[PDB]
């Protein structure tokens, strides 16, 4: 079952939601519907449950062509198990890195990197910006020797 | 509408098979069910479309415990468009880098990539396969520098 999620970090603050079950901070993200790519699954899920408007932001090789388009990268995939009374799901998880540009805050809150265990959180969250924090390092790093 | 893909390189030979429809040489791949993660789709796919048994391989950071594992980066990903005229699709392909595990080739073509430019391929699939050697070279040493 294909979810995907968004992970967005502004001046050390990542932007959670509590998820609608489990009640726990999550990535603000879902289910991606068949007739949709997990692209714009991303972003309509981001801005209704939060009010803002993102763009998922990866890799990609540069492999152009008329047929087709290469999206970016996840920062990560994760099956994650979900245990409900009525079942256990896995879910798929594209987690994207994303950048806002545009909408309202509504619904959500800018939780500290740091603080993140005096909160409830779905199980990857911390592991899941730990490796957002490095990568924005990294990138902020090799964005540094470039001159 | 996601889809996915599976590129099997041996001997400077990459696997592919007819497309269904376009007749054009394509990896093995198709359509992910709703019932299905992109992983198990690849390899049922593939399975069903060579007879070859085989198992994704990628890049991850080794993320592992009671409640997710991570599973590995596909090679590219295309979102692919598909003019039938008869309808148009679009299709985000999920392409992983597979490796053989078991089965036997019974459909399809082992196409040396010596060869491959003079040879009628679905859209990029010469520009993907040039990844997968590349992406092939990179696995090797990681995994040998792990070994050492």
């Amino acid at each position: 079952m294909i979810v995907t999620s968004g992970v967005l970090v502004e001046n050390g603050k990542v932007l959670l939601v509590k998820h609608k079950r489990l009640g726990v901070y999550i990535y603000p993200g879902g289910h991606v519907e068949h007739n949709e790519t997990p692209i714009e699954a991303v972003k309509r899920e981001f801005e209704e449950e939060t009010g803002i408007v993102v763009e998922p932001i990866g890799f990609t090789y540069g492999i152009i062509d008329e047929n087709a388009v290469e999206r970016p990268m996840p920062l990560v995939i994760l099956e994650e198990v979900v245990k409900y009374p009525e079942e256990t799901h896995i879910h798929f998880d594209l987690i994207y890195l994303v950048k806002r540009v545009g909408g309202d805050l509504k619904n959500g809150e800018w939780i500290d990197v740091r603080e993140i265990d005096r909160i409830e959180t779905f199980p990857n969250v911390r592991k899941v910006v730990s490796l957002a924090l490095s990568t924005l390092y990294r990138l902020g790093k090799i964005s540094k020797l470039a001159a």
